[PDB]
RNA sequence: UUAGGGUUAGGG
RNA sequence: UUAGGGUUAGGG
């Protein structure tokens, strides 16, 4: 009886201690919910654990729950879960990357800081928000960059490539550094 | 008439738009307290500016205050204030560089978590602590991780390089990645 | 079309 | 002496 989807309630576990079986995988992470699926990635010859796993609640909700409760100390290690990515965005550059800031493309020259905040907001704490503009001929450049105080609001925006901010079809993207393009 | 030394109460200002002059970076910043030391540093043959400048207030709680007040918007740009790092210190690695943990070398195997948590709460807010231990042996390898929500704690830690924590004289170093060694 | 200015570490 | 395990992205 599921009603979300499954990429929507799965998060990916990484970091995790090579002692963690799905057993207690599942025992700690039952704590914020009920598990659909909880697996820990092994190899198929060896065995041995690969060092990160799934989690699949049975709500969103309860994924939300859980990531309220960072950091997690599995089997006496912190390990890092993030919101599961598509195996097609898995392939694109640095979607995996924990950044705290958005790429925002075509806003269009006519929107200003508080047609993102008033966006932007329902996703996360907003900490700057920066309207890219040409120096000296102050022309807007039509993109801009939005930073959160938490990484996982960033991770739940891109997740849908396309929003509607400002009557504009906009692209949010993960913001890369100059030095990771 | 200044109590508190001049780098524990200057701020380093980067990133400053080149419109920024004295007065502006002064008019600024003076409504978080009174500026011994204003300037915005430029090149002595074409006078542009070098993008950045410093402040120094009469106080350190002014000091604190301004970085409460993050962001900042001086001249419609939104610049990156740094605790003065010491000429001796801006020489060594990563000393300029932003980061939210620190390195704690020196906690000699009888050091827990909340041994840290009591000691470094008192510059901040602390998200996760890791004490490293050898896998497998569980032996302790003694030195941790702290992690704070905010690069100022650690910013403000880093400058006094040793801390007495648990009965142990400890070095405190920004926390570098592999790739950044 | 929609990728940032890391000259963003010292003048006195 | 006091530098981290980025095999930390898919099994079904």
């Amino acid at each position: 009886s599921p009603k979300e989807p499954e990429q929507l309630r799965k998060l990916f576990i990484g970091g995790l201690s090579f002692e963690t079986t799905d057993e207690s995988l599942r025992s700690h992470f039952e704590q914020w919910g009920t598990l659909t699926d909880c697996v820990v990635m092994r190899d198929p010859n060896t065995k041995r654990s690969r060092g990160f796993g799934f989690v699949t609640y049975a709500t969103v909700e309860e994924v939300d729950a859980a990531m309220n409760a960072r950091p997690h100390k599995v089997d006496g290690r912190v390990v890092e879960p993030k919101r599961a990515v598509s195996r097609e965005d898995s392939q694109r550059p640095g979607a995996h990357l924990t950044v705290k800031k958005i790429f925002v493309g075509g806003i269009k020259e006519d929107t200003e800081e508080h047609h993102l905040r008033d966006y932007f907001e329902q996703y996360g704490k907003i900490e700057v928000i920066e309207i890219m503009t040409d120096r000296g001929s102050g022309k807007k450049r039509g993109f801009a960059f939005v930073t959160f105080d938490d990484h996982d609001s960033v991770d739940k925006i891109v997740i849908q490539k396309y929003h509607t901010v400002n009557g504009h079809n906009c692209e949010v993207r993960k913001a890369l550094s100059k030095q990771e393009m």
